[PDB]
């Protein structure tokens, strides 16, 4: 029969802002860290780790099989396995899965997972660049537009999904405004009382005059109240309700995750974290992507046997305040569910701290479990949209 | 209770010519292509399909989450799970374990599986156009190699780690055209018997059609093979012609639970029997699977004797000719050629690196069936070294 | 006391297609053999010539002021003079008159001019790469074309000032096609007769070597022109064929005053009579040697009918459709055919556009030597409108 | 016989700095307000002007021949004659040459000459774009290195000529720090004094939330000492002694003129500045061009019946402080001319005011009539060297 998975480690660098403070650290030396940072804490040796689950949306720019690359640094060895996935805003939580389903199997007993996104090194691309363009112009096409943020399937930026959620559900610039000052003020708050300190592992950005550290999450936006979100134009749609301060930044982070069965964490002598309970995948209209996590959410609670009101505490990913409204619409409607917010994303999210997409996926099982440790909770769970619609969500417990 | 997984359908596209007869075919529609052609051979109904797993080396430039795209447009309900995977060579051979991972645990009934690597459409790269080049000249990137075929590990192109192999063993050039002649000229008389016609589904450009393998050397002699000069080692064994190919196509396949399938009341072509990873270092990741290929066979309780034919990717010939041998010193194993690699491999036919990994899948089952046998493996070499390797069986 | 100025040598190289025979050949190679072959036809010793003027239209990425690079590998003494000139299609010609009124004003004795278009090898243009993309896409744009072919004046591609002629004089296509056979098939003949044997150059490719013309669209007839649609304009009079075509080629010539040329025994070719400028609206700039050809002729006190031929380039078959009828109107000239453009022009033997306003002058003169006459005139519309004509004579 | 030419009017931006207050203006547009400037001060109709003749050293990126642009907008007819020249640093010094010979001869009666650089705007290029780079890494070029300042002939940089003159005269670090700083002091001087406002034209921004004017230069080095000269590392080779500081800058700006026959000026009543002497070029080895000033200075003066002293004040283009010190050496020992320092670069030159390639050569002239207006003298002069060897001088009278 299948192992139970235990997660022995955890760790993530500051989510920093678009061309901000880590825009000088490319993706894979914030895997290493995260990586390093991760195994470390579990207290195993890098030498006996069976394989890297590397989780990444834009791979162009950093080297070929960029998790091997990761792995070998940490220590990994030369025997252990490696692979790089990518599921958009759930890269990392795919990751996760792979990782935790190959050691139900027994296929490894140790399985490290990286989550990066260095969107400010993204680079550009020249498509006819081989071939040549023979005559007349082309484009020099932004990758982390047109092969990340812009789907094919929902024809625009994914702030235009987000429009299409307020639309069908006739969500207002009001509303999502409200929702999004209490993330960057949660964001704030948490950031400034070092609520994330325990989960962070600093960057140190190696000047020639001097050696400057990251060690804070720099997107929230400081001071803001609701008439100051009222200022702002719409960002993607004429007379949109999608705003730059209610939709989800572009950072860069890196989170890493060290997994094992619960026999081989005994046989080590080392402490379980917390036990993977569930997780799975479950799409929606690629034209309305946000709502992902009202359907997966009851999918993986359906799974494992667990009602909502079970879990103690939940890391939704805000990628748009319009997108949040309309997953608690959904949740409501077609599931039975009057989403907790008394008990779910205290310190912020992707709005307010910012949403790395190929991190992200798990960074929010990162926080999701020091919440759980902060505040002595049990059962906790996470879950996100993704762009083109197949969401995820997972179930964990601190035995 | 572990599910039992099966493969109902499988097809491929023509191996094209690096900028060659299918450079105009974007690596989507390529796939879109093969995953078409592996549904009606199913005869599943791809609306209920659960999820596609797609695999491919270099994403860039195929937009967001091509394996969604694909999905989408060959009719997956969008309920359906996608992701994107890589492995390198093996990213093929991962993205099927995935999704038999997903079978096996129940996650999911019905799981697609797209690979696909279009190596004459991979964008160039300008790493500081965002922030600006300010001032100097800078680099346009080739990402085939500098994300693909050029490994930092390994301090240069995959070619060194073939010739690191030849110092290893003192493996000679002669044995490496020796080898690479033989794969040519397999390629070429399997492309012309027609023995790939099965597999295959063919390209049609918008009003021409891509219907063969067009990589092998045709007219390949032992004496041309010794006038080529070395490609990347200064009086290195390895050359254009014994090293594996750049080449575009793309490879799909349709998985199942038996009981599924069963249900449904289709014909299951063959079971996954195991699957595995297992890496060497990156210098020699040549000789990858002389490690994956006993454990494999180690896991899953078969013997290398059990399995009727191996479909064993030729990454380079002195890599090949380093497996042999790895496998004879390191392991009991004498690899049987006239077991292994019978129409020509990656050498003869290309090596369309992120459809690979399910390519040689796709091929190691039309043998089995064009020769009535039951038993079959698939292993490759991957850049960085991970290698991987699968058994299956068409006794059900 | 103003110095007479005579041509002592003129060369010129194949006019290659675009992409074509002398793709590889950049626009600096091309020009030193021009400027060899024109230096070493007039017997100077190149280390005597005071000044280099160097004419072509797309400087980027031929290097540092490519004239003084050209002077110095052909042996132009350091103390030269060097300069690069663009006047779109006429630099060619705008180099010789700044060489010639050096000349005239005793500034220099022997000017070296060249006149290159590698049109091949014109690069693409970043434009934001400097300050950074930031976010979001960009352009890469085709300089030949933005800094060259579309005129932000004009509104468009040169071929819309065409399309602008025909409008205004009611110009048919019948009439575009028909001018253009006669020129497709008149470069044919010339070519295939070796008359532009003298006046070219062959390029060597470092061991192939191109020596003939090679744009001239061979079997054309009358109704093959026919079916070729619009190039420019939604039911445009204006195709590729009856279009100048993109091509690569250069030329050269070295000037010296009357008395410096008799100084040191050599032997003048023809003599400067007249040159000039005179534009017009850039909406439709293919009118503008209806205005240079009568500018200059009357600056010389010579009639039309005293010259014995004329190079008149063709840009577009509308564009001397009206340039023919501009003349009969508002000029008292009909525009001798039988004295003009007798071996194809602009539209069979294609428009290198640095190139032409010089090229056009050496092909006067080896016609007129082939024919023993002995006055001639060139003139050329310009991109934007300033066009250009000049007049010589060999009656020194 | 020759016309005499005379000029009408003069004007030119302010020097801006590399990247600075007009990185936002195009070299076109900068053109265009030098051009305005010079016609309006003419007080010449631009309907009746017969051509432009526009100078620039770096084309690419501004349009088809931008000096016909430059015409038409600002009103020359469509009759008139259109041509761009580039000699590098002397290519403003070339367009006046031209378009006064022109004059010289009758081919036209009224010139505009342009010159303009912004080196700001220059673009990067794409070699292998049009056929493609088939396979492997290609170069995506700076221009203004790859097709202007690094010099083939000279295997380098401009910045390694200067360091081979002052190899061979033997010239040193402080000799050059302490000529540098006296051009930006001089600079920094007439800067703030506004002798440099009569010929000045502002350039102004059209921001979005209000409205910038540029009106000074902003080249030179405030508070620069003779110790904070040596604190710079030498920029282009190992221990050499040309610095960022004591080499001419990267720069933009645009100069204009209206050149007219001195009885056409005449017959409109226009007040005519100051009448052309001479002008001319004369090269020396690309490796040394430095030194060209030194060889067209004293063959100007040959072929207009001057000596060096009768010139009440000279402009001569510092582009390397090691440049300078070695046109005076060779001025000394192969000329019999000692570089009177009292009456040449009153108020700071390349070094100090920055070095825009294209619009330098008519920028010296331009400054050049200023300062002789400024001080009542009559006799003037201003030369230069050039990439590649070739440089040109020029001589000019009030009359």
């Amino acid at each position: 029969e299948i192992n139970e998975v235990v997660v022995v480690g955890m760790a993530r660098t500051p989510i920093g802002r678009y061309l901000g403070g880590l825009a000088s650290v490319r993706a894979n030396d914030l895997a290493i860290i995260a990586a390093n940072a991760a195994i470390e804490r579990a207290g195993v040796d890098p030498g006996i780790i069976d394989e890297i689950v590397g989780a990444t949306c834009l791979h162009a720019g950093n080297g070929s099989l960029p998790p091997r690359i990761i792995g070998m640094k940490v220590g990994l060895p030369v025997r252990s396995g490696s692979c790089m996935v990518s599921q958009n805003c759930a890269s990392g939580m795919r990751a996760t899965e792979i990782a935790c389903q190959n050691i139900m199997l027994g296929k490894t007993d140790i399985s490290l997972v990286t989550a990066v996104e260095s969107m400010s090194n993204i680079p550009y691309l020249l498509q006819q660049a081989r071939s040549g363009y023979r005559m007349g112009d082309g484009k020099v096409q932004d990758a982390m537009l047109s092969d990340g943020l812009v789907c094919q399937l929902a024809g625009g930026h994914m702030g235009m999904t987000a429009e299409n959620i307020a639309e069908k559900y006739g969500i207002t610039r009001e509303e999502c405004d409200a929702l999004a000052l209490t993330s960057h003020q949660n964001a704030v708050k948490a950031v400034d009382e070092g609520i994330f300190d325990r989960e962070i592992v600093p960057v140190v950005i190696k000047s020639k005059k001097g050696d400057k550290v990251i060690s804070k999450d720099e997107h929230p936006i400081r001071g803001a109240s609701l008439e100051t979100m009222a200022k702002l134009p719409p960002a993607f749609k004429k007379g949109g309700v999608v705003t730059a301060a209610n939709a989800s930044g572009i950072n860069d982070c890196a989170a890493a995750a060290v997994f094992m069965s619960k026999k081989k964490c005994e046989e080590l002598g080392l402490k379980p974290l917390m036990k993977l309970v569930g997780i799975c995948s479950e799409g929606v209209d690629a034209k309305v992507m946000g709502l992902g996590p009202a359907v997966a959410m009851p999918k993986v609670l359906k799974q494992a046997g667990w009602k909502y009101e079970d879990v103690d505490y939940w890391e939704v990913n805000e990628a748009f305040a319009a997108q949040v409204l309309g997953v608690v619409r959904m949740l409501k409607e077609e599931a039975g569910i009057e989403l907790d917010f008394s008990k779910t994303n205290h310190n912020g999210s992707g709005i307010g701290l910012g949403h790395p997409v190929g991190a992200t996926g798990l960074r929010i099982i990162v926080s999701m479990y020091y919440e759980l440790e902060r505040l002595g909770l049990t059962k906790g769970g996470a879950s996100l949209c993704v762009g083109g619609g197949s969401a995820m969500a997972s179930l964990w417990t601190r035995d």
